[PDB]
């Protein structure tokens, strides 16, 4: 039922990473890339991450998959840095189980040393739900990750529960607006209100804000006018395999 | 013995209300009053509400106590309206267990009609913790309360967990900055950041913002500059018994 086929997946080389660029609106430059895990099974097609990551969390294999993801993402960043894009950031999502695994600080610190990555070049994305299960342990691990040189961002912001007390207290550097609000920006005006509110909440707390799911130039124009710092989504590029994002990044940085 | 004593505090008339005024910064005029429950035990003295309301929620006394508070508060609003303070609003705190009780909409609607109170004159204060206890039930009770003519405010904001999604979709009118962030305002700069953020979150979402715990004129100047709409705290008045708050209202509207 693929909850059984998931187990062979990494062994069968059925998992891979795709990469989505992130654009800074101060200079409209590509400044970061988000690594996204895919499972393309030869019989079933792509299996949604929202399906199989819960599966991996329940059978205790998510930490081993996450180790593989982090290694491949850090290696890919080192390759891109060596090609001249040495200010590029790499962002990697951490599932809730990973976030609360006490070996996560060691795994990340190892990779930052092994690939000799600059400070502030790896960003770890966590969700509001991940933080809420056990804010005590999450805070300890996030502080340790920041101490090792990683940045921390909150993914899918606005879809979970957050405490403003903890948002300012934690070592959080960036808020990512959930794409559900950005995608329907120009249509629903409660969605636009929440987009504007998240932007201003990031500004009020001294955090960068990135809009996910930017599909159209008119959406980009609206969020830039309201003060958003960065963007991600189809307007810039869908998620791409590494070889194709290398071409996109060289083309984007050419001029 | 404390939980035991609270079981019958209400027949023993050991509960009373005090009232704290609220000031609108658009014209620096008293626009509302918060009713606050007190329990002065004959042997123990004042028992903190943070102590006896969780006790009332476990032992089931909260329902009858809460109904008594709303009744006394609506009665006092009717008296002040008839004394010429026609537009005054009354604010009452609802505990989590109260907020999720099936009979809460009928209790509030009864009192609004019994005391012939105008629409938007009673404001019910709920906490983020109360909303997150069961967002489905909370949402339908809040919609019924608003449908009956009550206003809804989130009390102690910033100290619990909220969702921007639900803040916008619920029938909320007002956010109350938690007193702990305002008391630390001028000396502590991270709480100044939280205060600024809450005020701006309120503007962004189209909700009024009231600061609780305002103690000095410099704090008030800071929060108005930031866009705060209302204030409450020792700077205006500490909580007062009804006869002194009447004196306070009369003194101002001279
Ligand atoms: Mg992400
Ligand atoms: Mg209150």
């Amino acid at each position: 039922e693929l909850e059984k086929d998931l187990r062979d997946a990494l062994q069968r080389h059925e998992l891979h990473l795709v990469y989505q660029p992130q654009v800074d609106y101060r200079d409209h430059r590509v400044v970061g890339v988000e690594a996204l895990l895919r499972w393309q099974h030869p019989l079933h097609g792509f299996v949604p991450p929202d399906l199989f990551i819960p599966l991996a969390e329940q059978n205790g294999s998510i930490f081993s998959i996450g180790e593989w993801v982090l290694d491949q993402a850090c290696r890919q960043l080192r390759e891109w840095h060596d090609q001249g894009f040495d200010d590029l950031r790499m962002a990697v999502n951490l599932s809730t189980v990973q976030l609360h695994h006490n070996a996560l600080p060691r795994v990340v610190s190892n990779l930052l040393q092994v690939y000799r990555l600059p400070a502030r070049s790896l960003e770890l994305e966590v969700t509001e739900t991940g933080l809420m299960e056990d804010i005590s342990t999450a805070a300890q691990h996030l502080l340790s990750l920041r101490r090792a040189g990683a940045l921390i961002a909150i993914d899918d912001f606005g879809t979970g529960y957050s405490s403003l007390s903890y948002l300012k207290s934690l070592p959080l550097d960036k808020i990512k607006i959930d794409k559900s609000f950005v995608q329907d920006l120009l249509q629903d005006e409660d969605d636009a209100t929440i987009v504007r509110a998240i932007i201003q909440l990031g500004k009020s707390l001294g955090m960068q804000v990135i809009a996910e799911g930017v599909e159209t130039a008119e959406q980009e124009a609206y969020i830039i006018a309201e003060g958003c710092n960065e963007g991600q989504g189809y307007l810039y590029s869908k998620p791409l395999p590494a070889r194709e994002l290398t071409q996109y990044l060289k083309q984007a940085r050419r001029l």
